[PDB]
DNA sequence: GGGCGGCCGCCC
DNA sequence: GGGCGGCCGCCC
């Protein structure tokens, strides 16, 4: 269940599962704020990498909520883009 | 269906009427050879447009493909470009340097 | 290095 | 014909 103003998002990519935390993302890139189901810790390029997609090199369109690319969750308000 | 509309279009011409939608513009042959970010488009307001530009002002932007969702004489820019009436744009507006 | 636009094959 | 995902290279 995916709750698009929660600050915790349920993404997926490549059938990986993870949960991303929008506080660490709003820190940049470098944090790693997606978290797996095992505890590991990702950036989002990290985690696109780790679902297969490594060749896309676009984690706003690799890494999906709700199966909606992180790309429209910025752009409807859902999400920050960070700088 | 895939076929062209039954308006006389000539396509050997510098400057193409096109449509996307129910978007009308001129494509300036000459423009788009210059470049895929050339804005080559020109509609009646006199505002300008890339090929992708146009086809997000057509209402085409899930098509993602300008060359299908453009047309000319009811003739997808493909056909136009896979029978040389149409020039295909380079991505860049100069020669790579020998690499 | 990373963002992001362009290409186009594959699906519906 | 609408749709969109995988891939990659241009450029800030």
């Amino acid at each position: 269940t995916v709750d698009f103003k929660a600050p915790l998002l349920p993404v997926t990519c490549g059938g990986v599962k993870g949960i991303m935390h929008k506080k660490k993302l709003q820190q940049g890139i470098l944090v790693k704020c997606i978290q797996t189901e095992d505890g590991k810790w990702f950036t989002p390029t990290e985690f696109e990498i780790k679902g297969g997609h490594a060749r896309s090199k676009n984690w706003r369109l690799s890494v999906r909520c709700g199966g909606w690319p992180l790309r429209w969750m910025m752009e409807n308000g859902f999400l920050p883009d960070p700088p």
